[PDB]
């Protein structure tokens, strides 16, 4: 049997997401994105690679944390080089990977990167509470059911192919946390934002502790700059830098390393 | 006009909120004491202070975030050393501020404490959806909402009572962040807990920094002991304590000084 490792990657569609996809599929990863609508996924699937290599999108609002751990199917699309979008329905968020498989070959996931993420740029007090819960479910509710649904799985592929361990990177999990999340840039209209991103950080550090003993590895990535404006220029004019392309290379590093 | 500040302690119908209301009242403040039950705040209700003094206690489920805000009253109950508990319904969280004024006295809130905490023992993986609902509406969203609806009062208390300035202590806001938030303390079975306390610290330092120049100050606590048993045992065994007495010290230090 050929095993061949998947990523999932949120926030995909465009930004830093974009840039860590394209690393991994030039990395010989197949690759599965998610975007929050089926408009911004068919916006993405209009990169030459080995010929199992594979890529596909799913549309997943994670505004509507935590309803979308429900719904029965998903809407999705699989994409070509040279060769015209396909109009997919996925059951679950490891559907691609069973449709790729074949008598010779088995996809599985192997890398989950929460990337996926809502800004703010309002004073707390000027910040409205579906703001807040927006934020919330966007930049951690959602990220940590990713992060645990992917979990079950990987524990569970790793039970029924136990052949993969020294054949393959362990089954990793990156969430993308951000300069903001702690220290000295404590920027005027980003309270909640960066607490999520706080809690983000925090969770997988705590996540970590629980998951290195069972050989999941949990990795933080805390990356930034490119806001404004969110009082606030004061401070982000006073006060370094990321490049989407560096911060790829780092989630490769990571995973490969 | 006599005006004589109240503070509004959430998570004071027992532990560390306790401690830090009969504080608050020892030292001249009227209180105002949040639970989440009807029951819970009519255990609360059953102490000698000055003649003014007032305290009273008011139901709300941190769960029911975000619809509390929305409530039209809510059940409340006044107590008294000496004699019997009194049903209320109040409109708002200063409802009880509005009863206590009369022609020669203003009551009015001058510090909000965010006490009200759930906890967490399950490993990230084996921990529902809805729990981590809980916690994060307990820990963190309904802080926010409490936190933003004390500083829109503060300010506008402020503008329309100018002599406060000078013969009063600043409007104080103070979080109770715990050590779990942040560095070596990443205890298992507690990952959304400890990321609910990250975003709560990490919300702090960023509105105090929006609220500062405002003249409205912001603190937070980072106590720790007493959970478990929460893998874990291993670590809390391995590696200080806070006694709630202490806390509660702080809290007044932080208001008085
Ligand atoms: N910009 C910066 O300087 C820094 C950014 N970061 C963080 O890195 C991450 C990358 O984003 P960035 O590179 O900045 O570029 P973008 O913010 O432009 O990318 C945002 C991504 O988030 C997805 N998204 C937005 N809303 C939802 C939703 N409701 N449901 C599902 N997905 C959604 C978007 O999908 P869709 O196309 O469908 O909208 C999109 O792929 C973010 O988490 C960000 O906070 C960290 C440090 C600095
Ligand atoms: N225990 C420890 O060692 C440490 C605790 N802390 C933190 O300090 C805080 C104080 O709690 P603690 O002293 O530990 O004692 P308790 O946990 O026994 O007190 C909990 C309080 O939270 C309130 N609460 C629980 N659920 C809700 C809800 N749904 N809506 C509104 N209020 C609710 C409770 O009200 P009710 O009576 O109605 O249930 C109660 O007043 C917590 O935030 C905690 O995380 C920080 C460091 C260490």
């Amino acid at each position: 049997m050929h095993y061949l490792p998947v990523a999932i990657v949120t926030g995909a569609t465009r930004g830093i997401g974009k840039a860590i996809c394209q690393k991994l599929f030039q990395k010989g990863l197949s690759c599965i994105i998610l975007g929050s609508t089926k408009e911004s996924i068919e916006r993405t699937a209009i990169q030459s690679g080995l010929s199992y290599q594979r890529q596909c999108a799913i549309a997943i609002d994670f505004k509507k944390w935590p309803h979308w751990l429900d719904y029965e199917s998903y809407d999705g699309i699989e994409y070509f080089k040279d060769r015209p979008p396909l109009k997919q329905k996925y059951s679950t968020l490891f559907d691609p990977c069973n449709k790729w498989s074949n008598n010779e070959r088995r996809y599985y996931v192997n890398l989950l990167i929460n990337c996926a993420g809502l800004t703010q740029e309002s004073l707390s007090v000027r910040t409205t509470a579906s703001q807040i819960q927006d934020i919330m479910n966007v930049n951690f509710m959602s990220p940590v059911t990713m992060t645990n649904i992917c979990i079950k799985y990987m524990m569970k592929s790793q039970r029924r192919w136990p052949e993969l361990s020294g054949q393959s990177a362990r089954p990793t999990i990156v969430n993308i946390s951000s300069i903001l999340h702690s220290g000295k840039m404590k920027v005027p209209g980003t309270s909640v934002y960066s607490a999520s991103k706080a809690a983000l950080s925090r969770f997988t550090e705590v996540l970590a502790a629980e998951m290195e003993p069972r050989n999941i590895r949990c990795f933080t990535i805390s990356p930034g700059l490119v806001q404004n404006l969110p009082a606030k220029e004061m401070l982000e004019r006073t006060i370094g830098t990321s490049a989407p392309a560096e911060i790829a290379e780092e989630v490769w590093s990571l995973y490969s390393r």
